[PDB]
């Protein structure tokens, strides 16, 4: 069976605790391999806050080396948010306090580190953050949590049995780590049963590296009803849909005519055959509440160009003339390179300063493989990818994008940023970033 997240709210006093720690944990059947998680073994809660609320975020670091949680896609001045100026060491707590304001959106937490990022990731320390407004209803949503909306978190794995689970090599440095067993929510080819109903599935990449190109065995459409940042205004049919490591898509599938289906990705990013990840099956024990789709949402307007004060350009640079004569593993000690603004990451460096409130559009490319980028502390609008404007399922607020060639984006830098914390951008690919694929900015 298809593993939940446990609910979390915030308790009487307004409190979430999590507790990150490292354990044992089965992906399948038969077997146990070193892991760790927040309030377990592996992956974590789904905290569930509602817009407008204060909360306490009580993180406790149950291990015996330093982590972070950064709230990604959470909206917080960078002081509340978790990085590698702000290490919570062994043994030790931090409990940043939050007012949320911001739109109803599908968000998630993870340590974000200097150097040790991928492997913390991988071990699988990460845990889901949903911000709502208690008006799904209103928007015709399936929100019957675990029932018709169940979050599906996708990673893979190497390794399934054993203790050293997170032994990239230079190629792997170089490419990203990938792993032949796909898993959702911590097993290997788990079974969902869902009613025969529209049902709303919460989608993470959660992967070191790897990115999905998901359909149903039977091409059903998947209603995009939301990413990163929230609802789009005209939700899309997508017969395949791609998320790559950090982005989340919020999908409706009608699951009424009752007949079994699989979840399926391209195997890699060439159109390779698919390989399985889960399969839902109709119960029909169960009455599901929504039965019609809804076609219009309240997402943003078409991004507006002439707000923009800056225009910048970032390159995604593998570095691979210098990594590959190096060739012929830990990331900081490897000698690997990469960059993202021009020299590799350095700590006591500032990249960027962007004026607080502010717009500008940032020119994204790459070369030898596509990248996500991700920032940190602001928010964007593709408007442009290879030269055309973005499908409508891509259109909507982002905090994570696939860059394959070229992009351009309108970022919106509406959180602070002190120089004692700042934010970040990288690639989401987490070997890269710990090799140096990151930067920093402050706002002024
Ligand atoms: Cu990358």
């Amino acid at each position: 069976p298809l593993p939940l997240p446990p609910l979390v709210e915030p308790d009487a006093s307004g409190v979430v605790k999590l507790k990150v720690q490292t354990g044992r944990h089965s992906f399948e059947e038969g077997s146990e391999a070193a892991s760790a998680g927040i309030n377990g073994a592996y992956l974590g809660p789904l905290v569930r806050l509602k817009n407008g609320e204060t909360v306490t975020l009580s993180v406790e670091n149950g291990m015996d080396e330093g982590t972070t949680l950064h709230w990604h896609g959470l909206f917080v001045p960078s002081i509340l948010d978790g990085g590698p100026h702000n290490v919570i060491a062994a043994g030790e707590a931090w409990k940043p306090e939050v007012k949320i304001q911001q739109p109803a959106s599908f968000n998630w937490f993870h340590p974000h580190l200097h150097g040790n990022t991928a492997r913390q990731a991988h071990l699988g320390i990460a845990g889901l953050m949903v911000v709502t407004d208690g008006k799904d209803a209103e928007r015709g949503l399936p929100e019957d949590y675990g029932v018709d909306d169940i979050p599906l978190v996708l990673q893979d794995r190497r390794v399934i049995e054993g203790d050293k689970v997170y032994e990239p090599d230079i190629m792997d440095l170089m490419h990203g780590f990938r792993g032949g067993n796909l898993i959702v929510n911590g097993i290997v080819s788990p079974e969902a049963r869902v009613p025969a109903s529209i049902v709303r599935l919460r989608i993470l990449n959660g992967a070191n590296a790897r990115n999905f190109h998901v359909r149903l065995s039977d091409n059903r459409p998947l209603l995009v009803v939301a990413s990163d940042g929230g609802f789009i205004g005209n939700p899309e049919p997508v017969e395949r849909l791609t998320i790559s490591p950090g982005e989340r898509y919020e999908v409706l599938v009608d699951f009424s005519k009752g007949e079994a289906t699989d979840l399926l990705t391209y195997g890699d990013d060439s159109g390779g055959d698919d390989l399985h990840l889960m399969r839902f099956v109709v119960d029909a024990a169960l009455q599901g509440k929504v039965t019609k789709r809804p076609d219009r949402l309240d997402g943003p307007d078409a991004p507006d160009e002439k707000l923009s004060v800056k225009r910048r350009s970032f390159f995604f640079d593998e570095r691979m003339a210098e990594n590959m004569k190096l060739m012929m593993l830990e990331a900081l000690t490897s000698g690997v390179e990469m960059a993202i603004a021009g020299k590799p990451f350095d700590m006591d460096r500032i990249d960027v300063e962007a004026k607080l409130g502010s717009w500008e559009i940032w020119d994204l490319t790459t070369k030898e493989m596509p990248h996500p980028f991700h920032i940190h502390g602001a928010s964007f609008r593709i408007l442009s990818l290879n030269g055309k404007a973005p499908p409508a399922h891509q259109s909507g607020w982002k905090d994570t994008a696939l860059i394959d060639g070229k992009a351009e984006i309108l970022v919106h830098f509406d959180r602070e940023a002190v120089k004692s914390h700042p934010f970040m951008f990288h690639c989401h690919v987490l070997e890269h970033e710990d090799v140096g694929m990151m930067a920093q900015f402050v706002t002024v």
